[PDB]
């Protein structure tokens, strides 16, 4: 249903395993409590995805140096690229909320990292665009991901403490993912 | 003074400049509005630093794979190392809140990244310890840094809205810094 989306059918095994993941979850203070609240976050976000996507890509589109990563050689946004990625980002919202964080999840996290990185960027959609997303901005984007989700998490009449727990779970899960996605960017042996 | 603390006295110019910083601030949604609240955060945190340090190093100390980065080759924690770093971390709380984010600030950011990385780790305190802090944990630590600061930000009686603004400012500034500290870890040209 979703072009380019290959969760559970990636070509590579991730260079990290469930033991690595356990230790990283501990570093981001992610526990069974957050598994519960990330699932609840999904329930709240699921029917708000179109507005989330508009808010997220609105932010990206608001800064030329960010929109840059979706541009054709002529400096204009590649609309085919944007539209195809948007469908996979929509799915990532659900995957973050609903998937077991097992080896298949890890294998896809590695894949997503490879796709932001020069290793695989522009291959999934067969587009001509910029070769690499500078790592500085991947880390940076942990923040706007959280700031984007925050208002939507409060829109279904949950208690502010329930919202805070969903927001913190999202923050933890996003940090965890970007940590994993960093692998292809990091000098070998330094990850 | 503070042994090893060389803010404004670094040997190298950072590989990033104020134009890089402007673009990265935009990526973390940091504006003039956050400058106000990061300064306020400093006013709130300053006389609570001992408790903050105890909480932070309490978290690190409670996980063998994190405390690991302060250990001597025989696996035992190096208490001299811990104590010396603690003094510099205490200063970093104030610098984040009080310094102009100019080229001197950027130069020290580069230096802090080099000190977590194998490039300079263990040199400042002339200790023998683990050669490198795996980058996965630098990213991960954005979360617990923010989680550690949050309760302290509310202890001076500011409104929930002001506390939230201080917290969000701290989150942005932490993410911004970790993005810069990634430089020595990232494959050359991919940052
Ligand atoms: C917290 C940080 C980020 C998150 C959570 C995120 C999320 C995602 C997701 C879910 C996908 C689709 C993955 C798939 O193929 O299944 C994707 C791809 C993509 N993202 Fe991001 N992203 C982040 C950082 C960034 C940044 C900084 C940029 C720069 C504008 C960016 C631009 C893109 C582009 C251009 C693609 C397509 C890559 C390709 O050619 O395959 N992303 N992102
Ligand atoms: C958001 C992430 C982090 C922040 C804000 C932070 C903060 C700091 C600060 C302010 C310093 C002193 C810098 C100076 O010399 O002036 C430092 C050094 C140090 N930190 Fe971190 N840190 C982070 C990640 C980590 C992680 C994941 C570890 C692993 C336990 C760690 C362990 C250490 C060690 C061992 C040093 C001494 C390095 C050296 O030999 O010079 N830090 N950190
Ligand atoms: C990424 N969007
Ligand atoms: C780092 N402490």
């Amino acid at each position: 249903k979703i072009p380019g989306y290959t969760y559970g059918e990636t070509e590579n095994r991730a260079p990290f395993n469930l033991e690595d993941l356990k230790l990283l979850k501990e570093a981001v203070m992610f526990t069974a409590e957050d598994e519960e609240y990330i699932q609840k976050a999904g329930e709240v976000l699921e029917d708000q995805v179109e507005e989330i996507l508009d808010t997220w890509y609105g932010f990206v589109g608001s800064h030329p140096h960010l929109l840059y990563y979706f541009t054709s050689p002529d400096g204009t946004p590649n609309e085919k690229y944007l539209a195809a990625v948007r469908k996979r980002y929509s799915r990532w919202i659900l995957d973050t909320s609903n998937r077991s964080y097992d080896q298949a999840w890890l294998d896809y996290q590695y894949e997503i990292g490879l796709r932001h990185h020069r290793t695989k960027k522009n291959q999934t959609d067969n587009v001509e665009s910029v070769p690499n997303i500078g790592y500085r901005y991947l880390v940076a984007f942990i923040y706007p991901i959280t700031a984007t989700m925050k208002p939507f998490l409060a829109r279904k009449g949950h208690t502010p403490e329930e919202v805070e727990k969903m927001y913190q779970a999202w923050f933890k899960a996003t940090t965890l993912q970007v940590a994993l996605w960093s692998y292809p960017y990091v000098k070998y042996g330094d990850f």
